[PDB]
């Protein structure tokens, strides 16, 4: 009953970002999933749920120098692909984690 | 004569992060070097410097869950090894990377 | 219609953060509300909206030290009230502005 | 001997903001300084030191909207001056206390 959601916020505009691409994958293998954010900055369906979630490390790639070019910007952004890594120990538990986005430096966070 | 550094902040205390341990790499391939990090949370020599520093995307693994760990806990923290991945275009710059760290929460930012 | 909310999340633990009180009041101007955030660290009606919103500046005061008090932690905190300005520029607009909180650095947003 | 301290980066372009206007002030009283950031984004003096700095809370007014304005924008700014009320119990402490900031957004910490 698990659940490990996310969203994207642009601070450089306050707007979400929209349509960023985003993959998930387990520790040590390749991507499990490819999605793109909504006009939200969020997905429909969770990441991640039920059987899906399973105790162990995680990583998620969020595609920020893509997004950022389809908005201006450098030919070789300094962020590309904005990893994420962490740890899901409880398997029922619900995962919140945002991202907060600018050009040159990001948040991430548990949020609620 | 490029350079690269990083400063780790713990935000739990206000004090720098001592004895974390760092690991470089480029995408792709393994670690390359494994520092651990001074009384001001940072290093003496530049992660990256000279001929070393060469326009391409690393990462930097931070080991925030060993560090939070010798300061409390749970078994299987949140954040394990904060991964950060980046991308330094101009072989001949500065680029400082510093971490601000807090058990469920991060901040990475090119500083000066 | 406008409409302007807040959340908190302590990044020390993961939760948001629950009875933190907070002030509103317009800039120059002394309170004009005073409430305390639910268990999701959030307030049931929006701290502004309708006719209570007009375009100006206010301000937004989060007592952390209070908070972080009832959790632990010094006598004299180095985060006692955080402050936060901004200005609400379209009276009609849907302002979220969040705090990310930590003992020692904060990060706060225009959230979505 | 104690020591004040600030440094602002603008996480928009990874550089240092410079020219920005910083308002230093005791809790309750009105200004005491007014100084502007030089191309390094901090300030040749401490801000407060020796006799100067005394304990108790103080407020740093950044004003960020004159600065992303002379660097673009809107006419009304979500950000015209970020606040930053903190409290300084030690007399003899070197406080560091830096700025990240974005258009919509900004991070405060007790670095080091």
């Amino acid at each position: 009953m698990g659940k490990l959601t996310t969203h994207i916020l642009d601070l450089t505009c306050g707007k979400p970002a929209a349509n960023v691409k985003i993959g998930l994958k387990r520790l040590g293998e390749s991507i499990m999933k490819e999605v793109y954010t909504n006009n939200d900055g969020r997905v429909d369906v969770p990441l991640l749920a039920g059987e899906e979630l399973m105790s162990g490390e995680y990583v998620m790639e969020f595609h920020a120098g893509d997004y950022f070019a389809s908005k201006n910007a450098a030919d070789q952004p300094f962020l590309t692909i904005v990893t994420v890594r962490f740890q899901l120990a409880d398997p029922d538990a619900h995962y919140h984690i945002p991202l907060l986005l600018s050009p040159f430096g990001y948040q991430v966070y548990r949020g609620s």
